[PDB]
């Protein structure tokens, strides 16, 4: 069977896989297949935060600002839109997009149009909330998994391909397995969260570094394409216990290390629902998540209502991207946020450390 | 923390875990600790079987015949009686054995009074069932795990200690983590499970030899401390989804690598019961277990459910067992049996292969 890691991106192994070479994987699984010409990509999570209804023509036309600005040289080679509440009751427009490479996103992010908005004293004075969650993981420091082969969304619309059937899923740790980097690292955490610049409880202009090894996961659901009785299947079945579990990890997140969790739905440019959504989700640890998956009743009920109904699915498409950053190759800003908001709520304060 | 593997055991690695050095498990867990002398240990589970009432009294007498026969010279360091009723409705008294040494069990089987009453024509004129499965583990080749400190069941029993708080627990693959030989070994099955005397559609004598990594779980509960509230919750609550799995692997075996499951009651010398229950499981492979138990709606039930009612847990005991050995290290006999009994179900015939 193919592998998870790109041929490339194989190598002398230090670290060994937790089931031996004569598994097979009881469903097939695909992912993202790139050559050596992507070696570290950069995603760019950029928010419009609100919570007044009138609030709203403003937050949509900069959520347009920032999607014309994605135009210009350098932009992304892919991005998309969501809407989401949070458990302060604040709307969120996040725009995601994926960059081939550093400089490109470095060159995008230094250029006028762009410097000048994100500096500019608009961005005190508009009321709005504006974030910027930019995170750079080396090709060998994230996996795709997609129970589709076709139309890849996220990270995976800014690789070269599709793979064929992969041998690395379908038991726990798989995820880790999937990662090149697992050949030889553990991607275990150190450091801390922490606020470099500002104060989250007095609002303004606050920039949060990460620490070793956080984790992200987007993990999506599109059901756009499924007739009337799987998207019955899928929303009277599987959601509501998705829901519980996106919840859970957004009300109880320090307790099982989850920085921050985003259940979102995707829109278009005029703020329309389309039918695909995915959770955001930043984590302390690649290990508390997996802890997470696959010991949470939450996930557990997620894991197993699937297996339940997997019978009556056929067009419904699932995936996820998980990634894991060195300390430096991470970037958490924010401009008139709540204190709850993304990274703003775990970081350590400038007096506590 | 303590590592679950015995430190005379500890050697450098080809193999390596799936969690990072900074894991520490949510609650704790203990091991059997035996020192340098112990080498390899001997597991004897000696059966009599019978379907009819009138046959009871014959044989709660060979059961004692066969307790009597362990105050001999070289008998077991310690034993425990059980009863099932199996899927054919036949009733099943079995005591297990346990030997500190490989020689001394083989002296106290060859020994006249014991060799004698095993090679009698009267086995085969009783008109009941017997059987002897015995399978020898070398101390690279076997983990346990217990929820309690005091008093430990089966082979803790013959064991020189307990641990303290373990690393390895938490998270699915650590049973695998917790085998000494996992640093180096995959504990790969190979070869097949054959009849190589007799024939198991005609009754009489069977002798079935198994292959190379069959994994053997002993995994047990002790209700016999607990008070009313508690005896309640494991009766109502975690024994209805345990007798669910258990159901569920004696009748699907074959689809899951179980070659035979037992769900087995402590008894006394008489026949009564005790509230002490195993699992007494025999495995085409230890990965096949891996996957049932992590993957499976029946074990993650039993799991999830657990988790669910644990703050009501204090008295009850809960532990497991688990093995694997070479093809020569596992002798399967049986007389008179009927022919889904233990091994004989799936053994390939002479001729098959
Ligand atoms: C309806 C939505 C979901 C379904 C049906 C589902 C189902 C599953 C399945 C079947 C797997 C095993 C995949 C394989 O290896 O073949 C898996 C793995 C995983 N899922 Fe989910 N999941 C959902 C949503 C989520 C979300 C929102 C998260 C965010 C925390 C999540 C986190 C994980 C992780 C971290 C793994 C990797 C476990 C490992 O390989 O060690 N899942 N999920
Ligand atoms: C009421 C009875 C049971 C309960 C409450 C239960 C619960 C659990 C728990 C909590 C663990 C995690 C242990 C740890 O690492 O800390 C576990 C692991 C495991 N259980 Fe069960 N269990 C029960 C019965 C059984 C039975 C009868 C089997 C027989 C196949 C079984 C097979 C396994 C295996 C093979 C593992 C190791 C998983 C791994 O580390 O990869 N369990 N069980
Ligand atoms: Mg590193």
């Amino acid at each position: 069977m193919e592998s998870a890691i790109g041929e490339h991106l194989q190598c002398p192994r230090t670290l060994t896989r937790r089931v031996p070479d004569t598994y097979t994987p009881p469903f097939p699984m695909w992912v993202g297949r790139a050559d050596d010409a992507l070696q570290q990509v950069v995603m760019g999570y950029l928010g419009v935060q609100f919570r007044d209804e009138d609030q709203r023509p403003a937050a949509l036309q900069a959520m347009r600002d920032i999607v014309a600005g994605f135009d210009l040289p350098d932009g992304p080679a892919h991005h998309d839109l969501t809407h989401h509440i949070d458990n302060q009751g604040y709307e969120n427009l996040i725009v995601v997009g994926y960059w081939k490479d550093v400089s490109s996103q470095h060159r995008w992010s230094t250029s006028t149009p762009i410097a000048s908005w994100w500096e500019s004293e608009d961005r005190l004075s508009d009321g709005l909330g504006f974030f910027r969650e930019i995170v750079a993981p080396r090709a060998e420091q994230f996996e795709t998994l997609y129970a589709f082969q076709e139309d890849l969304p996220g990270v995976g619309a800014v690789m070269d391909g599709i793979s064929g059937e992969i041998n690395e899923h379908g038991y726990w740790g798989s995820m880790r397995e999937r990662f090149p980097i697992s050949q030889t690292d553990w991607m275990q955490a150190s450091g801390e969260l922490r606020v470099i610049a500002g104060d989250p409880a007095v609002g303004g202009r606050v920039v949060v570094r990460g620490h070793d090894n956080i984790a992200l996961i987007r993990s999506g659901q599109d059901w756009a394409d499924a007739e009337a009785d799987e998207r019955s299947l899928y929303l009277d079945e599987i959601l509501p216990t998705l829901q519980s579990g996106m919840d859970f990890l957004r009300d109880n997140g320090p307790a099982v290390g989850c920085y921050s969790n985003r259940f979102v739905r995707n829109i278009d440019i005029d703020g329309n629902f389309l039918d695909l959504s995915y959770n955001i989700g930043h984590w302390a640890s690649l290990d508390q998540l997996e802890r997470w998956s696959e010991s949470h009743p939450t996930h557990l009920r997620i894991f197993t209502t699937f297996f339940r109904v997997a019978a009556g699915l056929s067009k419904l498409r699932l995936y996820h991207e998980v990634s894991v950053f060195d300390a430096a190759d991470q970037l958490y800003e924010y401009i008139n946020c709540h204190p709850g908001t993304g990274m703003l709520r775990d970081a350590v304060t400038i007096a506590e450390h």
